[PDB]
């Protein structure tokens, strides 16, 4: 009674409402995606039976399609109705050609169903001639398939248009197969699209830099990824069936149906998806350093978009010098270091945010930073030689690679973050520390490459600027000491011209010799202390043998090494005199504030 009609409901369950596409390997090895539709096509009941009789195989196969039916209409209650039309006839289709040996879906219960109705079918007509048999379906379908049809819609005729209660035209599988794979796509592409529209509106106040925009838009980019693979499969089943031939452009009537020329152009990403799904302040440029104008003109790499800085959270170098830093908490696990103001004012960026680990959006960061890093360095120092500008680049770059690689001695606020938000993309389970070492390392040795691509861009004639990966390999505080080197000669080089521009001006007309010297004096005895620390820890480090695989450094004396790696120094010999509140050719000169 109805009681048996809801054990016919619940021997095939209740359909998932999702649409989806599973694609495995069959026995020969060849791959297939098959609906879930289909997966859940209603057979159960056909196991249930002995199928005793060919009137019984009917009626079992007449409540099959029926059930189908039902569960489909409860399956697509709330759809637009069109869905459960077309789902109907994608399921007797099925029905059809999963009985009459043309079905790509196997395994679990479509086997064991398929086999068990073979074996009814042997002993119905007494024949094992599997190809016999399969003409026997086909014509037993030919003379039943009106009245399976029917009896399939009974219920739901009212549900759906005029037009859909006409017996579906005979195909093969694998074309109507493609058409319903096709319109799940075409239907969850608009939903997914629309949903980007919606939280990107039109991405022109950075939508695209945050998790409200950038999470549909990373939901469209994987859907189109399985659906590439999954139309490719599709794709080659059907030449595959077919002579490996196009037959009737069917594949190509598609395309074109669409809009579009093939695979590839089917899937390539319009512009509106990136004019909506790229964050300007990072992704934008990022693709000009790399491939688009930027990467081959160093004047449009140079030019600086300052809404797009400011944005990322960077602004210019200021004209304002800051003095080196020898006094944070860094200077407890090493004492004598003295940081530059170059790496006190780095562009780092909100490194706060890459909270979430994921490594795209770790990677677009920072070469965000490092980008920014160069054009204002370039900016700032627009008006010295291709050497110098080449060397300041390379020394905020081995800085970077310093933060990444957890071995930069600031640690500061923003540095520390970039470094525990690296080891967030590492979901490695093993969270020692030098466990976490070794993957930022390497993660450096696999990302140095591009970031000194990025950053090379604003350099004229890029190449001239070279062995930027060995200076990233020595030890930060060499770098800087160095850095610290060129800084204090070419300072004390501009403060001597000063003093001669002020002394042939006072030598003709009106003449505060002590307040200049005063200052001098400030300033001399300021970058003595500084050169007394960085001193003791490079001989002190250097005795404990930390310098032993590094040549140019090994046993020599501390202002050698500068006299040698400051190329600003080269005329300059640390003398005692050198230090002198006053220099030598103006002691007597600063004395004698008499005139």
């Amino acid at each position: 009674t109805f009681i048996q009609k809801r054990t016919h409901l619940f021997a095939c369950g209740i359909k998932r409402k999702s649409i989806k596409w599973i694609c495995r390997e069959n026995s020969e090895k060849i791959t297939v995606c098959v609906p879930d539709r289909k997966i859940q096509l209603c057979i159960a009941n056909f196991l249930n039976s002995r199928l005793e009789t060919m009137e019984k195989f009917k009626e079992i196969f007449l409540i099959s399609v029926n059930t189908e039916a039902k569960l489909l209409y409860n399956k697509n209650e709330g759809k637009d109705p069109s869905i459960f039309c077309n789902e109907l006839r994608n399921s007797f289709s099925d029905f059809r050609n999963s009985f009459i040996g043309d079905d790509m879906d196997f395994g679990g219960n479509t086997d064991r169903v398929k086999g068990y109705i073979n074996k009814k079918f042997s002993d119905y007509y007494k024949e094992k001639n599997v190809e016999k048999l399969n003409n026997i379906k086909k014509e037993w379908w030919e003379k039943n398939k009106a009245n399976l049809w029917n009896h399939m819609i009974v219920n739901h005729k009212g549900n759906i248009a005029k037009e859909c209660a006409i017996i579906p035209a005979e195909e093969p599988q694998i074309n109507l197969w493609i058409k319903e794979w096709n319109e799940n796509f075409l239907m969850e592409k608009k939903r997914l699209f629309l949903n980007i529209k919606d939280k990107c509106v039109e991405n022109k106040k950075y939508e695209a830099c945050f998790g409200g925009c950038r999470l549909p838009c990373s939901s469209y980019t994987s859907f189109m990824k399985k659906s590439k693979t999954q139309m490719e499969v599709l794709t080659n089943l059907y030449k595959k069936k077919n002579s490996g031939v196009d037959k009737n452009n069917f594949l190509n009537d598609l395309f074109k149906k669409n809009n579009k020329n093939d695979l590839d152009d089917f899937f390539k990403n319009e512009k509106e998806y990136d004019d909506l799904c790229d964050c300007r302040y990072t992704a934008t440029i990022i693709k000009s350093f790399l491939n688009g104008p930027a990467k081959n003109d160093v004047d449009i790499a140079s030019q600086i978009n300052v809404n797009d800085l400011r944005g990322f959270g960077c602004n210019y170098k200021s004209n304002n010098e800051k003095s080196w830093n020898c006094a944070g908490t860094f200077t407890n696990k090493f004492p004598g270091t003295c940081e530059p103001p170059r790496r006190q004012t780095l562009c780092l960026g909100r490194t706060y945010l890459l909270h979430r680990g994921h490594e795209e959006d770790y990677k677009e960061h920072l070469l965000g930073a490092s980008i920014y890093e160069a054009q204002l360095l370039k900016y700032k120092y627009k008006e010295k030689d291709e050497n110098a500008l080449c060397s300041i680049i390379q020394n905020s770059y081995a800085d970077l690679a310093d933060i990444i690689k957890g071995s930069d001695i600031i640690k500061d606020y923003y540095g520390k973050k970039m470094e525990e938000n690296l080891n967030k993309v590492n979901k490695d389970k093993k969270r020692n520390e030098e466990s976490l070492k070794i993957f930022r390392e390497k993660w450096w040795d696999e990302n140095k490459e591009n970031v000194w691509k990025v950053m090379s861009a604003v350099l004229k004639n890029k190449e001239t600027c070279k062995d930027y990966d060995k200076f990233q390999k020595i030890p930060q505080f060499l770098r800087w000491f160095k850095e610290w080197g060129d800084d204090f000669c070419e300072k004390r080089k501009e403060k001597i011209y000063s003093f001669e521009s002020f002394k042939v001006e006072c030598k003709k007309k009106d003449c505060t010799c002590k307040n200049k010297c005063s200052e001098y004096k400030k300033w001399i005895d300021l970058k003595k202390s500084e050169y007394e620390k960085q001193v003791d820890k490079y001989t002190k480090d250097k005795n404990k043998k930390m310098y032993d695989n590094i040549d140019e450094v090994k046993n020599k004396e501390a202002n050698v090494y500068l006299k040698e790696k400051s190329k600003e120094c080269k005329d300059v010999n640390f003398d005692d005199k050198i230090f002198n509140e006053a220099p030598n050719e103006y002691e007597d000169m600063c004395k004698k504030c008499d005139e």
